[PDB]
């Protein structure tokens, strides 16, 4: 499929930290998912998840923050 739900990440393989839901929802948006709140826990602690984000943004995967 051409996009996922996940952790929106850098090209350092590094979580979006928040404070806010709104925040999270214009990042993912912006990027061309659906929509995205912040989790205050999850697979990586803190972070924005997005829902159907395209697969040329980069997502969380297995391994460092670098």
């Amino acid at each position: 499929n051409s996009v996922r739900d996940a952790y929106i990440a850098d090209p350092h393989n590094c979580v979006y930290e928040c404070a806010r839901n709104e925040y999270c929802n214009d990042l993912c948006t912006k990027n061309g998912a659906k929509s995205g709140y912040c989790q205050w826990v999850g697979k990586y602690g803190n972070g924005c998840w997005c829902i159907e984000l395209p697969d040329n943004v980069p997502i969380r995967v297995p391994g460092k923050c670098h």
